[PDB]
């Protein structure tokens, strides 16, 4: 099975997923200088002031914190995007280091970590259908550094403990999103990719100018999950991310200057 590892990690997942080599893959290297901007662009609209989150699992490749997606709770409009797109789970990728961890990377640079709020396209009725569509999804990608702690992380950080391993689920109410989003929104946009298989083709990117800053001790605390479940050999959940892919036939916008 596919995983971050010498043998099974990104560079042999085109085996089981040959569309890794495809023309929209993500997560890819935003060249700044490169990046064109685009006045039509218009600002996001991130409405999470009805977020239902339900509950952290850990799936043995990140954890994912899930929410109540069966209304328009929880939306991103705007932006590059055409109607509404409902948050389904929002997740994060890591380094074994605080020196990698992201998996876009902004003039080659490497944050500690990326967080990734998934939301689909509501014109398409539910994520699996979504997933389907070159429209169906739009990721939210907000990278970490380490320095102050993001004190809207730490009741994620605090639960980490009760699923340790892979298949554990723990509930998990009554967490606001908004505590991990930066002061601005200002973003770069571009086609992509699932960054994990099945690589679909069906995301539209936006991954914000703006870093977050959480603490050396909440990063630590990723880092002690594991992508074993309980009773096999232990083996940390660290660096899983996919390097950058190629740009291709494509073009990243920036919604400033
Ligand atoms: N890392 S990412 O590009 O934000 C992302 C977002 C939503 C996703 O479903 C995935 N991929 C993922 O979760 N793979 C394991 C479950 C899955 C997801 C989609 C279709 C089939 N199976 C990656
Ligand atoms: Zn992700």
């Amino acid at each position: 099975h596919w995983g971050y590892g010498k043998h099974n990690g990104p560079e042999h997942w085109h085996k089981d997923f040959p569309i890794a080599k495809g023309e929209r893959q993500s997560p890819v290297d935003i060249d700044t200088h490169t990046a064109k901007y685009d006045p039509s662009l218009k600002p996001l609209s991130v409405s999470y002031d009805q977020a239902t989150s339900l509950r952290i699992l850990n799936n043995g490749h990140a954890f994912n914190v899930e929410f109540d997606d069966s209304q328009d709770k929880a939306v991103l409009k705007g932006g590059p995007l055409d109607g509404t797109y409902r948050l389904i789970q929002f997740h994060f990728h890591w380094g074994s280091l605080d020196g990698q961890g992201s998996e876009h990377t902004v003039d080659k640079k490497k944050y500690a970590a990326e967080l990734h709020l998934v939301h689909w396209n509501t014109k398409y009725g539910d994520f699996g259908k979504a997933v389907q569509q070159p429209d169906g999804l739009a990721v939210l990608g907000i990278f970490l550094k380490v320095g102050s702690a993001k004190p809207g992380l730490q009741k994620v950080v605090d639960v980490l403990d009760s699923i340790k391993t892979k298949g554990k689920s723990a509930d998990f109410t009554n967490f606001d999103p908004r505590g991990l989003l930066p002061e601005s929104l200002d973003y770069w946009t571009y086609p992509g990719s699932l960054t994990t298989p099945p690589l679909l083709e069906c995301v539209t990117w936006i991954v914000l100018k703006e870093p977050i800053s959480v603490s050396s001790e909440q990063v630590l605390k990723f880092r002690k999950l594991n992508f074993n479940g309980e009773g096999e050999p232990e083996e940390l959940m660290v660096d899983n991310w996919r390097p950058a892919q190629p740009l291709k036939n494509r073009q990243i916008k920036a919604s400033f200057k």
